[PDB]
């Protein structure tokens, strides 16, 4: 099985080098279509880098304040500032308050609710008993009274005087929380590369605005401009909070030879615009301080409408790594051979005899194309598979050879059809040196009923022709070539020089020369030299001239 | 190197198209299935999809409400809402109180500490002092005395009297918040793609409740459900606290054939809930208020335990990319090989005799693979790699050919031994027309002694045979073939019809077509031709027949 | 077309195997060091497992308190723990204070600011009016009037008296903040595989504190060896604050044989320690509580400046999933092929002649390199496009073919140029068997004219040699081969042994076989004997020999 010369052994695979203008030319601009199409991939897509994901770290700095007169008994002139609205977090995400309301004596007692627009409620005592609503803060004994002049609300547990169900102002309050001004300072890594970096860098004007075409690097961000960019609205988002989201996109090449990464700004509205007015529209939030006056642990709660900006960093850093190319290279390697197939196609296609009995006289176009069928010839060796029932017979009537491979079941091998194929083309080379008892299957006279036994006696049941003529051994040929014993002894010397030369049964050897050189002689190739038919006519005109003495002549046997 | 016609060359694989049932039926199954993998892998997995994760916006909003009666000196009737227990974070993660201690009366002063289970000292004077312990929360010296009835602690500079080291209520306070509801909007967005989507939809019910089976898409959950589906119970982590986690996940098909893009939620618990006593077990945090009453600096302290919400939202959206498909099928091309390297295999194993000398007769039903063979035949065609040693030699006693590549060491070729090679099948189709002073390492008598220098003496040392016998010299064919000198002049006509015919020096190209003619007897292939080593006998009569006048007789020489 | 046999077949690809240490030496040492590459890749990147990013949950607890007494009108002594200095986040993020300043009295009023470094303003009214000043949290109407001893400053309606502006104390207030101690629990999940683990577990020592090489896994951390490690100095950063980021990266390989799933702790500075003086430098905030007293709504601010941790947890799950593993092995089965490209380079560059003319002669050790030349004539064979102009002439003077591709525009066929080509081995097995009226053009004397249209009249002029000389059909064998009529008559007869042999025009038949057996004899490849042109002696001695009674003489035609 194994050996040591079986290691070193290398298979080439055989081909033939076709000179013609036009395989060549699609194939070199089917490989430069593929090769251009890989690299504008590679170098697009960047396929070559391996990419990670940033981890970001932002911090949010508000600067801003605003003037406001609170509602006409007394009159109040107040200032709010960064201490007030934004809130203690500072990082990632902040809030900046443009409408509030606010009420002094919250505490706990059995007073009514607001009248909302379907809260409003006429009839005595129909509210539910301890149902503890969600829209209301306290639990409720209905006993509904009026407290309004003219509506009334259930009675409440909730903290008094009428604190929830009021609607916002409009115009908003703190109109002048637009021109309020966000540094956002962004810090980004990639672990995996190694590479920390961020939005500021030194040299970078410090008294900046960001624009979409003037500055865009620059982190210093107006909130109008970041509603005008999108076109929204600030006053109507004033009245009724939202949630704005400042996206960071970070695309980082780090490679050295490319080296750039940069940031890139945009702005998206988070929260739905056209909303339900059920769910809470717009982004608000009650807190209070809590406080004894009195004795009476009481509170002032205040209701802030405002826009929170969600700092949404995100981003991408590739870097160049073996392997990713490697796997990509592996993986469009094997569109190099798409010329090949595509040639394969083309010769397989038009080397059939369909393209020359419709496609050519109807187009006339492709006329010249037929040259691929020569090239098939040179491509392709059709072989059959070698089976026990493979048998092949020819008839000098009809050109092309029969290949029986249909098994015999009694009927007589001559009347057995089966599929045609060619002659081979004899290889010129080669050749170019120097009374009616039969049995009544064959048309000529020479045959001779065959002696087998019965379940195998079809076999040697074949003619020299399909019908009537002259018989194949009468010819010139067939005296010199088949059994001229001077040519049977030459072809034996030729394979074995010290013969015996008549001695003791060599005359079994002339008889499978014999049969080979038939064999050879009609059927040219030598695979289907083998498993060849002879007829009776010349099986017997062969056997008379190299008889056997003491024993019965064995019929064709498979060879392998 | 390079011409204008080598550019236009393209070269076809040979192949031989083998007609079976069984190869061509593997061969359709083997693609078939491979076929249907990368299919399946492809529709499965959506390589073909270009994949990118969302980036996320969270908004919660909880309503509800709950009433609690503080401890009986005097009792307190309390209700607690959105304002006290919510925290002003409001997105991507929400507190919900579930228990709460309060100490009213915490001011700066030297009294002691609360006594825990091991934290009650007896001792005097034993507690370190300027310990600055992180349990209590000031810094201490020792000074332990007893304030308490039957038990004591260390003088402590916390805030005071007696607001650390206390455990929770048991059944837990706030046990109305369970039927709290939470509305969660969650509004995602893939910016390389650029689709932005939300939780929430038109049309969506907003009275509906989250279920596992009936209502999944709604974002209205009930924190009782949510420890229920996973079996956790609200009680024991009403009274310690936790930290729960709403998992959101997006499997966005951002294609319009196949678009669906919407959340799936699910729930888990985050906090260990079997976790040491030393480290902080539950979610809690205490918080104050700063006041001065009577010209103290003080504050009231309340320590609240929770439940933490964190809306875990993550996912990821993939759109039609043709990169990653051409990526993809590049990879799975060249798996469609599998079949010809299988069918290869099979044909190179059972091409060996092991499997005519073990298998076929022990087996019984590996016979009909045989025919396997054959296909090596016209599949393989062994060559060796032409050494200046590689020699061959002949002989008329044995049918095979032996492969002398080992070096003349001054030894005799004759008794060299080498490998076997069978004989071609000699192309029956070109071959069917019509005293005793030797030197003691031959068998035959015609040997002579070879005339060249020692060195290179041994390779013209070979005999016609192995065994002593007749010369092969004495066969028909030798003078016939070899050296019949109207045969030799008809060749040479055929390579050169305008030669010398016996003019000046013509001997000696009939010498070398007489050994060209006697090597292509014996060593049928031009390979085999090639390098091979006439005997001595034949040598001397091809050379007595065309003598060489005024030089010796240069032997074989290396022709490449 | 389709037939049901044509789906049965399977092709094979023709070899030759070689036997050679060198090439198999070569291939063996390429195919191990591919294989050896794509599996170090597989198991190092670990490409055969499906990776997925996590998703984390953090819970802070900082336990540590800090004594600080104020500046000494009178003297106080006070203590800062977690309820004052953290913040109620808790989560993902926590605040350390580490400096502090406080304003008591702030209520609004039209009092000037306090002086800075560049604020200092010693003009008389010169300051904007209704500036909106970021700086300066009130909006200013002028009127700049002094109200410290020696400096001055505009009259603002900010909160009062002197809040902003005021730099931050040098040493920093609460040193005692770096033995603080931080407990993270930072829970962590795979949902796509479906693997949730956390950074505490089981047996971990409760008392342990974080170190580089002694006890990585302790997740409690102390804030001076965080600044430690880095090389970072806690009291620069804890007079004016700073951001840290404590990194936690999970490896995790969920396969049960290589189970490993742990973080790794890592802390890097997030925010630019050198950075301008205009924006802000360190990390602040300021905040207040709100209070009445004596009717007048004020407040109370303090801004404190801290440290900023941001836990930034990250990493990467991977188990094993069978398709990625298939696409990986798709991929890198093409560089197997490396090995045979390699060796058919080898071999196509050292089977030219260029390699023969400089490289052997000169390098000298390239010398048995010629043997490729071999291989590649057992390699390749070059075969030519069957045009219609293609041509073949062959002369006995030269020993090459030559193949005119050029088309025929009136110009002698005899001086026309072409490209040579050698003539083939001859086949040695098949071949070892036993007055001055010319057309001016030719050099013979048997020549003729041509008689065929003139169009078309240059095609059959043709010479048999370029020089003057002997003419070929002179020769021996031309005699007996080309126009012998018992060769002819029996090489129809092997073609077809029932031939009319001397019936109704049987000439036609052998001149044709005359032709074909002339072109075999000069051309000796059957793709050369087709599309040659013999010369006009030998034509018209061949039908001189077989005369067409009632027609012309049709000349060379396309058969395909
Ligand atoms: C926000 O800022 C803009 C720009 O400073 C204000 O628009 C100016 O308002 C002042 C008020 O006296 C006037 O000078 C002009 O009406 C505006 N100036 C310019 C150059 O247009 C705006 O009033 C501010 N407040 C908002 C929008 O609420
Ligand atoms: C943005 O919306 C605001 C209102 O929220 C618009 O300003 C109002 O315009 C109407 C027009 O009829 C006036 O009646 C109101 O008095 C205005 N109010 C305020 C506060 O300005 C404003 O025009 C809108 N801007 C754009 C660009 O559409
Ligand atoms: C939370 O809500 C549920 C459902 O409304 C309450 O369960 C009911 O409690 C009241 C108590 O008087 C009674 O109607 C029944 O005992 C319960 N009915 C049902 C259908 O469950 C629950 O008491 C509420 N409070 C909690 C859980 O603390
Ligand atoms: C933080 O803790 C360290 C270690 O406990 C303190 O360092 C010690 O300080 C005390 C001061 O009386 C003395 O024991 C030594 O000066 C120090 N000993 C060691 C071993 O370092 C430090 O003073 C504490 N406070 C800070 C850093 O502000
Ligand atoms: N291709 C072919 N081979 C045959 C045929 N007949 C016999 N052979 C071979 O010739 C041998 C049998 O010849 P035969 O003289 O009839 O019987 P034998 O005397 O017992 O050997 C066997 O080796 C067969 O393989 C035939 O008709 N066609
Ligand atoms: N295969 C083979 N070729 C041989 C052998 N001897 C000679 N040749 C060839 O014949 C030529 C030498 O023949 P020879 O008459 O002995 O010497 P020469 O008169 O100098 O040419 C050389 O071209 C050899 O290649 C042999 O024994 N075996
Ligand atoms: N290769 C080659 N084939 C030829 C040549 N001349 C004729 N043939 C073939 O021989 C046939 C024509 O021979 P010819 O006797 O001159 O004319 P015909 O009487 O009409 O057959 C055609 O089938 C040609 O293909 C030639 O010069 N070279
Ligand atoms: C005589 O030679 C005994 C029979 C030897 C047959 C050897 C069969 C080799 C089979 C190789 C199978 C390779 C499978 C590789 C899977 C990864
Ligand atoms: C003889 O060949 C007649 C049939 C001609 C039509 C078939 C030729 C096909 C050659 C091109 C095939 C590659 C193109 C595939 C299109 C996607
Ligand atoms: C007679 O033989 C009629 C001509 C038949 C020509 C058949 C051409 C087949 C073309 C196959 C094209 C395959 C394209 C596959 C693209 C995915
Ligand atoms: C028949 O089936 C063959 C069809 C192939 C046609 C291919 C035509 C493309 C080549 C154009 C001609 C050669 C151009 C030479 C200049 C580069
Ligand atoms: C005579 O022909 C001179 C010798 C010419 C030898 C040409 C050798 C070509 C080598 C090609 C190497 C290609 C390497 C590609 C790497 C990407
Ligand atoms: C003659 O061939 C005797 C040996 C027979 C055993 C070897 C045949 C192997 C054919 C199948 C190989 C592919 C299957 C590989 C299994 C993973
Ligand atoms: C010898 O060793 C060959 C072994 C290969 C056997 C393969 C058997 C599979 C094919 C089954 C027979 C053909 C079925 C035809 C109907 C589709
Ligand atoms: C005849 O062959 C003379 C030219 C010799 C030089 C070319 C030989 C090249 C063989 C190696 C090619 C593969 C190496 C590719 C380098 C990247
Ligand atoms: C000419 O062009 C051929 C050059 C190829 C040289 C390759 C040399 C590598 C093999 C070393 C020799 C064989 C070693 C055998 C022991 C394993
Ligand atoms: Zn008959
Ligand atoms: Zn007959
Ligand atoms: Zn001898
Ligand atoms: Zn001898
Ligand atoms: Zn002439
Ligand atoms: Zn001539």
């Amino acid at each position: 099985c194994c050996s040591w010369n079986d290691v070193f052994q290398y298979e080439t695979n055989k081909v033939t080098r076709i000179q013609s203008v036009n395989y060549g030319t699609i194939k070199w601009i089917l490989h430069m279509t593929v090769f251009s199409y890989v690299s504008f991939a590679l170098m697009s897509d960047k396929l070559y880098q391996r990419k990670e994901p940033l981890i970001s770290s932002v911090h949010t700095k508000v600067k801003g304040v605003a003037e406001v007169t609170e509602n006409v008994t007394k009159l109040v002139h107040g200032i709010f500032d960064t201490a007030d609205y934004t809130l203690p977090l500072q990082g990632n995400s902040f809030f900046v308050m443009t409408n509030y309301l606010k009420s002094e004596g919250q505490e706990q007692k059995l007073c009514p609710e607001y009248p909302s627009r379907g809260k409003q409620c006429h009839s005595d005592q129909g509210c539910i008993k301890g149902w503890m609503d969600p829209q209301s803060k306290g639990i409720q004994t209905g006993r509904c009274i009026p407290y309004d002049q003219k509506r009334k609300t259930c009675e409440i547990f909730a903290w008094c005087p009428a604190e929830e169900g009021k609607e916002a102002p409009r115009p908003a309050l703190l109109r002048s929380a637009e021109n309020f001004t966000v540094l956002i300072k962004n810090n980004i890594d990639f672990p995996g590369h190694n590479y920390t970096t961020r939005n500021i860098l030194p040299g970078m004007n410090i008294s900046c605005t960001f624009h979409k075409t003037w500055n865009p690097q620059c982190p210093i961000f107006r909130l109008g401009d970041i509603f005008q960019e999108i076109g929204e609205n600030f006053t109507e988002v004033a009245v009724q909070g939202g949630i704005m989201g400042i996206e960071i996109y970070w695309d980082c090449n780090l490679d050295s030879w490319s080296h750039r990464c940069q940031p890139k700004y945009s702005f998206r509205r988070l929260d739905d615009k056209y909303t339900n007015e059920s769910l809470f529209p717009g982004y608000n939030f009650r807190y209070a301080k809590y406080y004894k006056e009195n004795g009476m642990e009481k509170r002032t709660l205040i209701k802030a409408f405002g826009v929170r900006f969600d700092i949404l960093v995100f981003g991408t850093g590739g870097k160049f790594d073996i392997i990713q190319l490697v796997v990509y290279i592996g993986s469009t390697l094997s569109y190099f051979g798409l010329a090949t197939v595509c040639i394969d196609l083309i010769i397989n296609t038009y080397a059939s005899t369909c393209c020359r009995s419709r496609v050519y006289p109807s187009c006339k176009c492709c006329e010249p194309c037929a040259v691929n069928e020569y090239y098939y010839r040179k491509k392709c060796e059709p072989i059959v598979e070698p089976k026990p029932t493979l048998k092949y017979v020819s008839f000098v009537d009809e050109p092309h050879i029969w290949m029986v491979d249909q098994q015999l079941l009694g009927k007589s091998l001559q009347d057995v059809k089966g599929q045609e194929v060619p002659r081979p083309q004899t290889d010129f080379l080669e050749l170019s040196r120097l009374s009616r008892d039969s049995p009544d299957w064959c048309q000529c006279g020479n045959c001779l009923p065959s002696q087998l036994p019965e379940n195998r006696r079809a076999l040697e049941e074949l003619c020299c022709r399909r019908k009537p003529g002259q018989c194949i051994t009468t010819s010139e040929l067939f005296s010199k070539i088949v059994l001229s014993r001077e040519a049977l002894q030459l072809l034996l010397l030729y394979q074995e020089p010290l013969l015996a030369l008549e001695g003791e049964a060599i005359n079994s050897k002339l008889r499978h020369c014999a049969y080979r050189s038939y064999a050879t002689w009609r059927f040219v190739s030598q695979d289907m030299a083998d498993f060849a038919i002879l007829p009776s006519c010349c099986r017997w005109k062969i056997r008379k001239e190299f008889p056997k003495t003491q024993g019965q002549y064995s019929g064709f046997k498979y060879p392998y």
